[PDB]
Formats: C-alpha cells, structure tokens, sequence
C-alpha cells in the first residue's frame, strides 16, 4: 500500500481504568509498525497499540467495556471485535475511519480467555496482518484449583504469511508460527509474535511450582496441539470456563480463537520447551520456553 | 465422467414416514444434479435427492430406520452410511448399482447430530462430490436446557475442490468452504452448500432470543473452528450427546463428521456472522448471517 | 545420509522388566531400519527397536521409569521424550551419541495413553522420520466401564513424507497417514505404520463384543477425526485419563500427540472399518480394518 510506504508508527501503551464497580475505560489504536518476526525478516504489521498480537486486555466477570478505537493508520479502516463481549456486530464491531475514533459499549459477562482481533472485511486479511490479541475475563469466583497456582504467564500463537499477500492467506501454508507472552504482573515479559524472543528470554519459575498459563491460539488459519514438554497438565478449563474441567491432558487441541487455561508441575531444574505438537508449526517457530531454577 | 455430460436430474423430496412407534421409513435417491456452489460457478455434484449437503432426515432416539436408497446415477454405485446407526458395514452400508434399490434396516439408540454419507469406495471421491448430508437423533429425554430456546436451525459446513479431480481431493486446498441450512419446520429455509445464500438471506431471529443451532462439518477433509460473531455459546453438547457438556464457549472445534448443539443469546438488534474461525476458509465462503430484529 | 546408505539394522525387542512394586526399567535402541510403508515403497526409517511407530510401553500409575537408550545410528544421535512422565528435558530427555548408551528415571504418575518420541532437534526431522510411539499408564482404579469391555487393542496413526525431506516435512502434505497396531496380550498383531497391513489382516472381534481401543495420533503433523464406520462410541476418556469422559461420540478429535481411550460395541457381523474422518488422509492410507465374526 502507497500510503503505508515508509511508515512505522512508534508503539502507543494500552489505555485502561476502571470507572465504576462494573465498567472498565479502553482506549486502544489501530496503526501500522515494523516487527521482527523472525531473525532479519521484518513485517509492517496491521496493529493494536504497535504490538502484534495486541496488548493483553483483563477485565471481571460483569464488566461492562466501554472501547474507543483511534485509527492511526492514514488510508485502512479498522474495527474491534472482542469474543468476550455480547454485542451487534453490525453496530458494535463497526469501522473507523482512518484518522477518526470510535467509541463502542458492550458487556462480558463470561469468564475465559477469549480472543479479539480487527472485524473489517477481509477479516482474513486483517488478522493475518497482525490484529489479534487476547482479552480475559476473570472468573467471579475462581477456579476450583487457585489455591494451588503459584506462578502465572499468558501465552499467544498465531501465524505469519507472505507479506499482506492474500492469495497465500487463503491457500498458503504459513510462513512462520510463533509464540508471545503478554504481561500480568509488573516484571512479567511482554513480547511480540516472533521466532526467537522466547526461546533467548525464556519465561521464569521455580522447582517445583505449578503453572498456570492462560492460552489462546488466534490463528488465523491453524488449530493448535498444546503441549507443554517434559509436564503434563494438571487440571485443564477450556476457553477458560471453569466448568470445562479436563484433568491429566497431555496436550490441548485449541481450534482457531481457541482458548483455554492451563495448570502444569515443574518438577525438576532445566528448560522446559513449549510447543505446538504439529511440529511443521513447532519447526516454523512455534517453541517457546521455560527455564526452571532452583531459585 | 461421459455418462453425466449434460446430465442434471431435477431434486426429488425426501420420503418419510412413520410405521410404528419405534420405527421409520426413509427414501432417498442418488443422483446428479448441477448445483451452483460460488456465483457463476457450476459443480455437477453426485448428491441425495438433488441437494448438496442431502436433505434433512429426523428421527427419535430409539428409531430403527428402514432405508430404501434409488441410485438414478446412470454408471456410477452409491451407497448410505449413517453414522447414527449401529450396523455391518459390509452387509448394510453396500452398493446399489445404476437404476437398481436397495433397503437396510438398522437402530439409531444414540442421540445426537450425526453424519451420513455415501460410503462407495473410494469414499473421498463420493463425499468430495458432494454426498454427505445430517440426520439429528432427538434423545428420548430432551437436553437440560430445551426450556430456554427460543429459535433452532439446523447448519451444516462442507468443502468444494475442483471437479471431480481426485488429485485435489487427497492433496490441495479446498476451493471454497461453505455453510448451508436445512429446515426443521415449515418455513425454515433449505439450502446447498454454497459461498452466498445465508449472506444474501440471513437466518431470521428475534432481539433477546436464545437459539440453538443443530451443526456438523461434514468435511470432506478439514477441522471446523465454529464461531458466532458478537455471541458467546451459552451450552454446548458435543456430538448433540447431552452428557456432553461445555459452558461459555467461544469457538467449538469440530472434527472431521463432528457434531454439535450449541445455544447463545442474541442480545441486540443486528447481523451476526457465523464463522469458520478457520479464516481462510472463511474467506473462500464459510460466513453464514443471522438477522436480529425487533420483531 | 551416506553413512546410512546401505543400513538395515534387525528389529530387536524393547526389553523390560520390573524392578520393585513401583519400578520398571526399559530398554530400547535407536536404529535405522527399512520398512515398507506402502506396496512397493521403501523408508529407511528412523526407529526405535526397528518398529515406526515404536515398541509399546507399558506401566502402572505410580511407576518409575529406569530407562535405558542404546543409540545404534552409526552417526545421529537421539534422544527420548516420553509424555507420560514429570521430567527435566534439558537433563533427562538429552542425546545419546551413536553407538553410547544413556540412561535415564522419571516418574509415570498420571494415567492414560501417551505419546512418546526421539526429542533431538531438529525434533520434525526424527519424528518424520519414523522416532514415535506409545506409552499407555494404566490408571490404579481402572476406567469406570472396565466390567463391560470383551476386548482391547491398541492403535496408533502417523504420516509419512518424502524420505528425509526437511522442505516436505515443513510444507508438504503427508504423502501417506497410516494405522498400525501394537500388541497388548499375546497373540495380537504388531504392526509398523503402513497403507495395507489392517486391511489385508483386520483385526478380529466376535459379534456383540464391547471393544476398547488405546488409541494416539503421533503427527507429527496433522490432526485426526477418529471414527469407526457402523458403531458411536458408547465412552471416550480423553487421553485415556478416566476423569475426562465423554458418551456417545461418533468420532474422537486427537491433537497431533494426542490420545484416548475409545469404547464401542460391534452388534452385527461383517467387517468395520476404522479411519481419520479427514478423508484425504484415509485415501491415503488411513484405513483398519475390525472383522467381527459369530466366534
Ligand atoms: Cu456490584
Ligand atoms: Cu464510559
Ligand atoms: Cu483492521
Ligand atoms: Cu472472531
Ligand atoms: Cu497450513
Ligand atoms: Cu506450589
Ligand atoms: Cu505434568
Ligand atoms: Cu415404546
Ligand atoms: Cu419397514
Ligand atoms: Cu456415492
Ligand atoms: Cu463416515
Ligand atoms: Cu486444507
Ligand atoms: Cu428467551
Ligand atoms: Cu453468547
Ligand atoms: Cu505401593
Ligand atoms: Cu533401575
Ligand atoms: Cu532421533
Ligand atoms: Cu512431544
Ligand atoms: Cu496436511
Ligand atoms: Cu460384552
Ligand atoms: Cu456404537
């Protein structure tokens, strides 16, 4: 695209408050920046806030999120549609003019670990372009297994194609696929989707604590085989429900948006590879990694 | 095929009847039909009864079927395997030659919405031309939630790939990716497989309603990722079992032939897609809308 | 590789014996052997023990797991990662030079039906090349529905590509998806991963049986619709954990690792075939067969 010739639209942080007991303040944008995705290959990705995925949105059960989009880019028109929320999509997820913003209300009322991405036709095109991310919404009470959680991570795949190239998004097999992690805590890493950052600058833990980590495979186009090497999990909530209760799963099939919360036992010092099982994916920059201290 | 040049045999109705409290009769044919599966785009599908997905078949939990299938194909043997039913295949699933019939009886004691298909080897070919199809076994004590809905449809996911070209078949991209509906009241629409229909005549519903869908992706070959914009899934039976429960899906991963009953609330007047989240297949045409009004 | 050329090395049997109340040790190696995936067609696989996929393994809930190596690649090493067990990878799922042996203990304390592998990276290439196999864990209270099963049997699927081809492995559709059967009790077959072998010699069953079926999608790739033509399955336990139950599934999605344990009755003879419902790959290859007889 002529207009997007030159541009790398420098990150803006994720604005966010809280306004009342049940209504939270989200201001994101939609523009256009230059990320590494894999060593030496740069993307000028289709973004929110210049992070592909986005930033992390958490929210309560009973939220109600009053979002305003401000389109940074000078030519696309772009649009939010978050999988938490109830919403008309043809009033609610609608476009914003480039150079203009929007602001539109709706409720989560369900617990889990749900996608959001750009709803503008082509969706494909969009996504595949960059504009995906997780927003999750904490269970009102709980689950069942909190108690025991000592160390939590939220972790994201999706994939990279040609280049804004809409003949392989469609009939193409990707390029790359690739974790990231989004914080929740200060210190926690906050990266983008890339080949490498996860496995140079592994997450952190220690011996023998159980992880939680909330998942959400955003595709746009594979399903993901979840697995944890050298662990198994404990207690699995699919799309983060606490009622989706598996237990003892070696791997956890994600379709595409799919979430779900994962809780493992690292039991013994080392690195601890994470990956897609489909290991075309895995080989294509899917693996991230754990590194498991004494301390 | 030369025996099918310029063949294009008009759709004949499902038959059906009831012949005791625990059994039905049911007749279909095998035949071919032109069917138009993207605008301008004619695919001269082997089908049930001139339909692509087949029509609609219904029983109860407990029905034995007594299943009479007419091949009007002029060279080529088809076949009927219900994937509701227990049987031999090798005794009760066979060929029926060129206009010739042949009856099966067998016991549906499973409820759920299952999968049926010609099962004439090779079967990739028969399915990938376009006979496949659904039939819904209502279990004998409902589901928990049936006093809650207000609304059901029935939807079902199929792929197109080049004319009868079994090379396409076993090893290239669909070529389109299509939902269809099929009626389960008078006045429900009844549809092919197609890239439009459902976009340019919406599912109809009313604001605040909750509606149940009847679903299964019939394949022939990939994973469905089902989704329904603006919404989240209230419940969720997998393979329309009962015990099967999920709460607060987002997306509902559908093997191969796999099935589900999925509830959600519409809450606001608007046009919601539904969606393979798989989203080049989206784009190749798995968008279906539902329209929400005020009345 | 040339230091391959020309090497067929013997199958040996996995070895294993128990050593205390909750101790087993095993013994395996890592070799080159030829075996023919398809009439006609030769792969110079990767193995452990000369079987692709492997030797089964099986342990009680609770046990550790004393096991043992011996790398007989004249020149790769490999490695062995087993999904049933709480382990270090970056210590104990580590090479083993050609012609060393290593040895290596972990604990097996979650029941079900794992994947194991060579995990040496580039971790694609060996298991494409034929390193997978089977871990089954019997739970320490059995599975609720024990008391109805006649039978069981054990089978696994998995892909095969161009020889050795790093490029296909990464982007190329599986050039053939195969079942094979790992024996349980003596007297059932045991099979490599082949187009033929479970059609040419099914495996057999008597009439009204109630049949299990351990069963592990290996990959490494795709993902698998598990079905069996004319039967549902009566109970499905998610990777073969006896908490996570389903009823009354006509087919089972596996993740690219993933397993289950399967349950469904036979009521008619005749012959039931066994596939991936993803059609494509049971054109090419992925099809058993179950012959179910009056004896
Ligand atoms: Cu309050
Ligand atoms: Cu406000
Ligand atoms: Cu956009
Ligand atoms: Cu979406
Ligand atoms: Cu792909
Ligand atoms: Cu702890
Ligand atoms: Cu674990
Ligand atoms: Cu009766
Ligand atoms: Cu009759
Ligand atoms: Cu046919
Ligand atoms: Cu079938
Ligand atoms: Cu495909
Ligand atoms: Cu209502
Ligand atoms: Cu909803
Ligand atoms: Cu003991
Ligand atoms: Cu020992
Ligand atoms: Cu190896
Ligand atoms: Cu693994
Ligand atoms: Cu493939
Ligand atoms: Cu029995
Ligand atoms: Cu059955």
């Amino acid at each position: 695209i002529a207009a997007h010739k030159g541009v790398n639209q420098a990150p803006v942080p994720l604005k966010m408050e809280r306004v009342g007991p049940h209504d939270v303040h989200i201001e994101m944008t939609a523009q256009i920046t230059d990320i590494e995705i894999d060593k030496g290959k740069i993307y000028k990705a289709w973004t929110f806030n210049g992070q592909a995925p986005g930033p992390l949105v958490v929210v309560n059960e009973g939220d109600t999120i009053h979002f305003t989009l401000k389109n940074m880019d000078p030519v696309v028109p772009h649009s939010m549609d978050f999988h938490a929320v109830h919403a008309s999509p043809s009033k609610d997820f609608i476009d914003v003019m480039p150079n203009k913003s929007g602001t539109f209300t709706y409720p989560a009322n369900k617990p889990g670990v749900f996608m959001y991405h750009c709803g503008t036709k082509p969706v494909l095109q969009h996504i595949a372009n960059g504009m995906h991310g997780v927003i999750i919404v904490k269970p009102k009470n709980g689950y069942p297994t909190d108690k025991e959680v000592d160390r939590e991570y939220v972790l994201i795949q999706n994939e990279w194609y040609k280049y804004n190239d809409m003949n392989d998004f469609q009939n193409g097999v990707p390029s790359y696929v690739v974790f990231s992690s989004k914080a929740l805590k200060p210190g926690d890493p906050n990266t983008n989707g890339d080949t490498f950052t996860l496995k140079e600058k592994p997450l952190l833990a220690k011996v023998g604590e159980k992880i939680r980590l909330y998942i959400n495979n955003v595709g746009p186009n594979e399903v993901s085989s979840f697995h944890v090497v050298g662990t198994v999990f404990d207690d699995v909530y699919l799309d983060g429900n606490p009622n989706n209760h598996l237990q003892g799963m070696q791997t956890v099939m994600l379709p595409a948006s799919g979430g779900a919360v994962v809780e493992f036992t690292v039991t013994r010092p080392g690195t601890y590879p994470i990956v897609t099982h489909q290991f075309n994916h895995a080989q294509k920059g899917a693996v991230a990694m754990l590194k498991v201290t004494e301390t």
